[PDB]
RNA sequence: AAUAACCGGAGAGGGAACCCACU
């Protein structure tokens, strides 16, 4: 049966971690961290997996989908100081683009919070020499039964889908993912697996998000209306994921149209996020790792470094910037300083953490901390998550048997639920954080067979007397640990047991004054036209013989009105041997 | 679902005597 915990994200959102019994092993999907709960509470529980002994006796194997801190944030926490030296798998950019992200928090944290008890960039380096790397649609074999398989899944470059398979169970863990195309990133595909078990996101269950073409047409009218006006544009986007696709986007756009106005991209984050896009193109859609021939479209001609003195420099601008949440906001000094004028445009095209200075501004008025905000704000929706119909779509392709939610809120889950199952009749759940869910498998045992006696059945079966059942039959050898299903004759061979035969003889005693010498040629005759479409042979001897039964006119008896026919079948044909002496104790028509 | 950490972050260490040579 299929055992599934999860440690976080039930009906909730950040620190995702799953954990998976099946088949009698542990596996860990995902181990990250969530802001907001400046407590330890932010990390994963780990007094459930092993209480308080050594982690590897219980667990298998750890598995990270990309490299959000939300998924990913965790891996120094859980491997060092609670002490791990088990393999954890994760896709080649999944490993390269982690460390920068998990350093930069670590940073962020000493300055912010300083907790004592936190991982140390020492830490961070062991851990990840600790890492294992998968390809698309490698196999992986974790041990001699377990297997992991990776599938491309575009909510980041090398974010992945995971098939935990064992034997015929298995288990099918999205994560995040997208299944929009987007301008630099292709759609998750899958195969037609039909997994027991498929844990998804739900981040975006509720909201068909409209057509991103549109959307994004939508974005450059505006971009190219604001800087037509002279005045300035800045993006708030956190500079990994939405920033590059910005980036190609508006690139793109501009080479065609050949505006000449400079665009400047935030540092910091630059000098590694254009490298990695950068040597890993076999991750980026057709478009790109096509194009790659000619060109290589992260070596931006028009994007060049960003230099904080330019804030003061007139006439338009375009100017990308960080964070997208704006909390400490290197984007949000540039929003002061050009806060008074009306002219320039700010769009926001992701969701702001309420309570903070993104609510504040996302709400409209003027007084955002007091100061006045008074440019153009747009709220825009780039978003490369799942939605309603992506989710459907993805699951009917599957073809899964039973579906569990997280990476999500409690209420869209349920409207979830009851749509999926009101359309694909299937099972759902909502396990809350610390909910474990059991499902019943179908744990079906395999067995040998010797080729003949399948291949003669299948040319019984495909002769025209099908839906007559031919009742496969045979025996099966075990061994514990080969189970052969055998024919009965091989089986008789194999294990050297004679073959023993069973007779019958009947006495049918016919009482007619006709001849005993043609007793027997009346037989043959009567079983000729009665046993239709059957053997019936007479013999030079005088016996008759109907497929395997021999009738022989016994000697003369005792009494003269009485006549014997020794009637002598096997077992198998003791069933034709029965009919034929039922039907000649009626008699011999006379 | 995380953000510019000075980014040419530069002061220097004997001295005391003797002889030579330039005006
Ligand atoms: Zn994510
Ligand atoms: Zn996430």
């Amino acid at each position: 049966e299929i055992r599934v915990t999860p440690l976080g994200a039930g009906q909730d959102v950040g620190r995702s971690c799953i954990l998976v019994s099946i088949a009698g092993k542990n596996v860990m999907l995902d181990c990250g961290m969530h802001m907001g709960f400046n407590d330890d509470r932010r990390f994963p529980d780990f007094s459930y997996i092993t209480q308080n002994g050594r982690l590897t006796d219980f667990l298998d194997c750890v598995i990270i989908s990309h490299f959000h801190l939300d998924h990913c944030g965790a891996l120094p926490y859980f491997s060092e100081m609670v002490g791990y030296d088990g393999p954890i798998y994760m896709t080649h950019p999944t490993q390269a683009i982690c460390p920068i992200l998990l350093e930069d928090y670590r940073k962020i944290a000493v300055d912010k919070k300083g907790e004592a008890n936190f991982f140390t960039s020492q830490m961070i380096k062991d851990c990840m020499k600790k890492v294992v790397a998968v390809h698309l649609h490698q196999t992986v074999q974790v041990d001699d039964e377990l297997e992991i398989k990776a599938y491309y899944a575009g909510h980041v470059l090398g974010a992945a889908m995971f098939q935990i398979k064992v034997g015929s169970e298995s288990v099918v863990y999205t994560g995040d993912y997208n299944m929009t195309p987007d301008r630099h990133l292709g759609a998750a595909w899958i195969d037609k697996c039909r997994p027991n078990l498929l844990i998804t996101e739900s981040t975006y269950a509720t909201t068909i998000r409209d057509s991103k073409r549109c959307r994004e047409r939508d974005f450059l009218k505006k971009v190219h209306e604001t800087v037509e006006r002279g005045g300035k544009v800045l993006i708030p986007v956190f500079a990994l994921g939405r920033a590059q696709e910005l980036c190609i986007l508006l690139e793109t756009f501009w080479e065609r149209m050949n505006l000449k106005v400079p665009i400047y991209f935030s540092t910091g984050l630059t000098e590694k996020a254009n490298h990695y896009y950068k040597l890993f193109i076999p991750w980026t859609n057709q478009k790109i790792r096509k194009t790659f021939v000619q060109r290589n479209m992260f070596e931006f001609k028009h994007i060049k470094a960003f230099d904080r003195a330019f804030a003061d420099n007139p006439g338009p601008m375009v100017v990308f910037a960080t964070p997208g949440m704006l909390h400490a906001g290197q984007s949000l000094q540039i929003f002061r300083k050009w806060a008074g004028n009306e002219k320039n445009m700010v769009i926001m095209p992701g969701y702001c953490v309420q309570g903070t200075v993104g609510h504040k501004i996302l709400s409209g008025q003027r007084k955002l901390e007091v100061l006045e905000v008074k440019m153009q704000v747009e709220y825009m929706s780039f978003s490369a998550h799942a939605d309603a119909k992506g989710i459907m779509q993805l699951v009917g392709q599957a073809e899964p048997e039973s579906v569990l939610l997280v990476h999500g809120e409690a209420k869209k889950m349920e409207f979830l639920k009851q749509k999926i199952e009101q359309e694909l009749r299937v099972n759902c759940y909502m396990p809350a954080n610390g909910e474990t869910v059991t499902l019943p498998t179908s744990p079906s045992i395999p067995v040998g067979i010797s080729l003949g006696l399948l291949k003669r059945e299948m040319a019984q079966g495909l002769l025209p007397e099908a839906k007559k059942p031919r009742l496969l039959h045979g025996t099966l050898i075990m061994k514990d640990s080969n189970f052969r299903l055998v024919s009965s004759e091989q089986a008789l061979k194999e294990l050297g047991l004679a073959e023993h035969q069973l007779r019958f003889t009947c006495r049918v005693h016919l009482h007619d004054t006709r001849k005993e010498q043609e007793t027997a040629l009346r037989v043959y005759s009567h079983l000729k036209s009665v046993l239709k479409d059957h053997c019936v042979q007479h013999l030079p001897d005088g016996s008759v013989t109907v497929e395997s039964v021999l009738l022989q006119a016994a000697a003369p008896s005792e009494d003269p009105g009485t006549k014997v026919l020794l009637v002598s079948w096997t077992y198998q044909d003791e069933e034709l041997g029965s009919f034929l002496t039922s039907l000649l104790k009626k008699g011999l028509p006379q």
